């Protein structure tokens, strides 16, 4: 395995991120296509870019950064919030 594609970086950051997650019911995050992703507990799919090496989701008409989607709703990571 090579990281090279744009999906590939986003999926492999995703999973680094998302692997921080300490719930007891972890956040759950699954790929379903080259660039939607499932978050947690909503079936909302969302579109997932990367920009300039950050990973951004897109979320009411703008993009906001991986680690602050994470933060606004995994829930053992609120303390950030
Ligand atoms: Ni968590």
């Amino acid at each position: 395995y090579r990281p090279t594609t744009d999906a590939d970086k986003i999926e492999d950051e995703v999973t680094r991120q998302v692997a921080q997650c300490k719930c007891a019911k972890r956040f759950q995050v699954e790929q379903i296509g080259e660039n939607k992703y499932r978050f947690g507990d909503s079936q909302q799919l969302r579109l997932v870019r990367i920009l300039r090496s950050t990973v951004m989701v897109r979320v009411g008409g703008g993009w906001m950064a991986l680690d602050e989607f994470l933060v606004k709703n995994d829930p053992c990571r609120a303390r950030g919030r």
